[PDB]
């Protein structure tokens, strides 16, 4: 495994985007910022295995705890967690550090989170690079209930969207939660299939899970511990903006993203599949792929190696 991170032995940072907005940070390394945005229900401590080896690389490394997580606010609102907000605060967060741009790296929502950071502040991103999620244009013809409906697996959104109801299941018990959460694709004990009917995401899944592969005891409990904080609420709401998104990215005009960026897919992400990135060079002419081999949904942890690599040659021949 690449060198991971003690939370104790990393420097914090803090910025105020609003008066009620403060977002928290980790930061090692000299060199070209790169601002690592994770997924749901993540943390910075996702990119354990990337911030070592990026600041060795020559890099200036921020990992975010998004809105909503860890040490960042989680304010209850719903429409605070659109992408729109979320984008023009991390614009907020460049001018407060005196950041003319970074390079965002992206996963999961936070992969869509840069996506949207390069189609409206280019000016401000260096480079792009998401783990797993495409960039897809909006269609400014169909709504996105017509699109979630169709897809089957797509099924546990509809699940997250009634607010207070995924809180309880998530929040009952946190150790179960994580541990359930965070397998490899073939450990898989959940199905994001029939999730409302099931009435639940782990009504049959096992009590008491055994620890994947993938995580230790010990990572888990740091998972849990950030989660005390804040809850579900505030992660879950990144799911419950989809109009209002979709409203945000037709202003996009069918503008291309021009800037350098990078798709990695990941072989067996069964919710963000690999053919979901098929046209995406028809909107972004700079396009570099990568593409890990047995490697499921929490890309960072499953495949730390193979992601370290691929960045950095991406960083170094493309970002710097």
């Amino acid at each position: 495994l690449p060198t991971s991170c003690n939370p104790s032995d990393m420097s914090h940072g803090y910025v105020t985007v609003k008066p009620r907005v403060r977002l928290h940070f980790v930061e090692l390394g000299s060199g070209p910022a790169v601002c690592l945005c994770h997924g749901f229900p993540e943390s910075w401590y996702s990119w354990r295995y990337q911030i070592p080896a990026l600041a060795q690389a020559g890099y200036r490394v921020l990992a975010m705890d998004m809105k909503g997580y860890g040490e960042s606010s989680a304010p209850p609102e719903i429409e605070e967690y659109c992408m729109e907000v979320l984008c023009k605060e991390m614009v907020t967060f460049l001018d407060k550090l005196g950041l003319s741009q970074a390079v965002f790296i992206g996963h999961d929502w936070g992969g869509m989170l840069v996506w949207y950071m390069a189609l409206f502040y280019p000016e401000r991103v260096r480079a792009v690079a998401s783990l797993n999620t495409p960039f897809i244009p909006a269609n400014p013809n169909m709504s996105p209930l017509e699109s979630i409906k169709a897809n089957p697996v797509f099924d546990y959104q509809l699940y997250f969207q009634e607010p207070g109801v995924a809180e309880a299941e998530l929040e009952q018990n946190l150790s179960r939660t994580f541990k359930s959460l965070f397998r490899a694709s073939d450990e898989s004990v959940l199905s994001m299939h029939k999730v409302c009917e099931a009435g639940g995401l782990f009504v049959n899944s096992p009590e008491e899970p055994s620890l994947s592969r993938m995580v230790t005891e010990e990572e888990i409990q740091f998972y849990v511990q950030q989660f005390k904080k804040s809850g579900f609420r505030g992660p879950l709401n990144w799911y419950r903006n989809m109009e209002r998104n979709w409203k945000w990215a037709c202003k996009s005009l069918g503008r291309k993203i021009l800037i350098p960026a990078l798709m990695v897919t990941a072989e067996k992400d069964f919710v963000l599949v690999p053919q979901m990135s098929q046209h995406m060079e028809d909107w972004i002419p700079h396009l570099k792929r990568g593409h890990i081999e047995d490697c499921g949904h929490w890309t960072q942890m499953d495949k730390p190696t193979e992601v370290n690599q691929i960045l950095i040659k991406w960083l170094d021949s493309d970002a710097r």
